[PDB]
């Protein structure tokens, strides 16, 4: 599924991500924009053989099982394919664990490089939330 901006913001809020670990909804929408362009089915292989999955490009090196990332963990206790669903529940639950791991949203390099410090409220501007 390719979400619209306000549609994703609403879904994220519905799933408790709004201000989770102190990160406002716009931060999460911005991260999703630059990780996946709002596409739940986005996958991208990393140079090291892991793959990033879904709306928030969650990495198989630590967070989900894809069966082809030797030496890796599955800390979200989910198959990586669950992170590709139209329903964002699995991605949100796993993102909550990632953002709690110590470095906040800096875990998402694209958030650090493209969202951090910016006017992230623009991402929820106009949305009926
Ligand atoms: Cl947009
Ligand atoms: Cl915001
Ligand atoms: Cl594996
Ligand atoms: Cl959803
Ligand atoms: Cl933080």
């Amino acid at each position: 599924k390719v979400f619209g901006r306000c549609e994703l913001a609403a879904a994220m809020k519905r799933h408790g991500l709004d201000n989770y670990r102190g990160y406002s909804l716009g931060n999460w929408v911005c991260a999703a924009k630059f990780e996946s362009n709002f596409n739940t089915q986005a996958t991208n292989r990393n140079t090291d053989g892991s793959t990033d999955y879904g709306i928030l490009q969650i990495n198989s090196r630590w967070w989900c099982n894809d069966g082809r990332t030797p030496g890796s963990r599955n800390l979200c206790n989910i198959p990586c394919s669950a992170l590709l669903s139209s329903d964002i529940t699995a991605s949100v639950n796993c993102a909550k664990k990632i953002v709690s791991d110590g470095n906040g949203m800096n875990a998402w390099v694209a958030w650090r490089n493209r969202c951090k410090g910016t006017d992230v409220q623009a991402w929820i501007r106009g949305c009926r939330l």
